[PDB]
């Protein structure tokens, strides 16, 4: 943290953050969500990290070079250490990226190495070549070299993500899935794990072996798993919580902006809220059905009437303000809702649905005040606008993500936030073989468009190709875009260091501080 000249620090440097749900895991290779990544950033540090405004910056690697954007060489700082005092080396990165790639690990983010195009990853994922053939090597203990199969000028932007953080081989090998328990875990970020009580709290304490430890200010941070946005606000206003999770309750938000204006933080956020359709399950394998659902949903009602927190109605997957997005807004978004409603009804009637034999399916969502209220609203809108019946189902966060991966669903609420600021952080999750493809969408035409993006060495050709890929996705109605998020949360006035400038919201507790109050 960089404490401004003249700020008075609190005697007690402790923080309590709400984190939305119980995490899937603390193992960087077994996680895919925001709550998971929030804790991961304090415990495990990769080659690069985001600074306080979100720019990619030195992490374990203090400097790096590239040759033709295909061979990337990272020079690791000599004093990077694990919490047990042992050196972080380039060998730890070799072991870790191979473990991520290994199909036996079954990481939801195995495809992050395909997104960066690390040599031989397709064959490793497919079981055709062993994980030790991955194109990474330690040239010495402090030098990590990555070889890609084609030029990727934004490659280094990928490296702040938890999936490419190091994991300690000896703990993994000795303890298996219990390696992340407090008694067994070893970490290289600013913090160490002190306590982990499922569905109660995760408590982290400063890691004195962290190379940048002298600049760490917060001594202990607690992450809570509260999924009720009402409860989070209540425990924030009672004094227990210093920073809520960034999901705000419909019940209280309008009141909060008039009661504590200065605590309500609302900033740009590169995330998209949508209804994920299971594209491989009948009758959702019929484009008419998907298009009808997409068109009949009234975004103006959801965004400005029922939620009204500053979100923007969405017509694409990739947020339009992503660095490198130059998207074409489809004509259906400019129509009136009435005209969208008639087109929808026409397509469903064309697909075989009648008043006698209507369309009925499930709408799955993760336990939450906000998502339940939006799902009830969407169910009513679809009932009234298109004659469809929906059965709402809630599941806890970890279970909900597993259900989507299993494909044991019809339609699911969903949100995707960028891992790196560039359109393929979204678009690569819809590739036929992506490990992140919970939509179960498989389009050779879409796949081809993205493959072509690294076959040109031109930024305008790439942007035009991203735009065409979004059009192909839209043409197929793979999903139902609802809104682009804003990052709204409450932050006590005494929490310093949270700028709200990072559109990825990659917060590190090592950057915060508590002002005397």
């Amino acid at each position: 943290a960089d404490v401004p000249a003249g700020v008075q620090l609190a005697d007690k440097q402790t923080l309590v953050r709400n984190n939305g749900s119980e995490v899937q895991s603390l193992d960087p290779h077994k996680i895919e969500g925001v709550p998971e990544s929030n804790v991961s950033r304090d415990l495990f540090e990769g080659l690069l990290i985001s600074d306080v405004e979100g720019h990619p910056s030195p992490g374990v690697a203090e400097k790096w070079e590239n040759k033709d954007f295909k061979v990337w060489t990272f020079h690791l700082r000599e004093n990077a250490k694990w919490s047990d005092g042992t050196p972080v080396t380039a060998h730890d990165f070799v072991y870790s990226w191979q473990r991520l790639a290994d199909p036996n690990t079954a990481s939801p983010y195995a495809s992050y190495l395909q997104y960066g195009h690390i040599a031989n990853i397709d064959d490793i994922i497919a079981g055709k070549k062993p994980a030790t053939d991955l194109g990474v090597k330690a040239l010495d203990d402090h030098t990590f070299e990555v070889t890609l199969s084609e030029p990727v000028p934004y490659f280094y932007k990928l490296l702040v993500h938890p999936s490419v953080s190091p994991v300690p081989k000896s703990a993994v090998e000795k303890f298996g899935d219990k390696w992340t328990q407090p008694a067994n875990i070893v970490t290289n970020g600013a913090y160490k794990l002190k306590n982990w009580v499922v569905n109660e709290r995760i408590v982290l304490e400063r890691n004195p072996q962290y190379w940048d430890n002298a600049k760490t200010v917060i001594n202990q941070v607690t992450y809570l798993p509260i999924s009720s946005e009402v409860t989070d606000v209540n425990r924030y206003r009672s004094g227990e919580i210093d920073m809520t999770y960034n999901n705000m309750p419909i019940e209280l938000f309008q009141k909060l902006k008039k009661e504590i204006p200065n605590e309500v933080r609302v900033d740009p956020y590169l995330c998209t809220y949508y209804y994920e359709i299971n594209n491989q399950k009948a009758p959702f394998n019929d484009v008419r059905v998907r298009t009808a659902l997409k068109l009949a949903l009234d975004r103006d009602i959801i965004v400005n009437k029922v939620k009204n927190q500053g979100d923007l109605p969405a017509y694409s997957y990739t947020p339009p303000y992503t660095d490198g997005a130059k998207l074409v807004e489809p004509e259906w978004f400019k129509w009136s809702q009435q005209k969208r409603n008639e087109e929808a009804k026409k397509l469903l009637a064309e697909a075989g649905f009648t008043a006698d034999k209507p369309l009925t399916f499930d709408l799955l969502y993760n336990t939450s005040d906000l998502h339940k209220k939006l799902a009830i609203a969407v169910a009513s809108i679809w009932k009234k606008n298109l004659g469809v019946n929906v059965n709402l189902e809630n599941q806890e966060w970890k279970t909900f993500l597993d259900t989507r991966h299993q494909g044991t669903f019809d339609v699911a609420r969903a949100g995707w936030c960028a891992d790196y600021n560039e359109p393929t952080s979204f678009l690569n999750t819809m590739l036929s073989d992506s490990s992140n493809n919970t939509a179960h969408y498989k389009s050779p035409a879409f796949d081809k468009l993205i493959a072509d993006t690294l076959k040109v060495a031109d930024d305008t050709q790439r942007s035009e190709l991203y735009a065409k890929a979004e059009q192909q996705l839209d043409k197929d109605s793979a999903i139902v875009p609802v809104y682009y998020y804003v990052n709204a949360r409450l932050v006590k006035p005494w929490v310093g260091g949270y700028t709200g400038k990072d559109p990825l919201d990659n917060i590190y507790v090592k950057n915060l501080y508590i002002i005397k109050h």
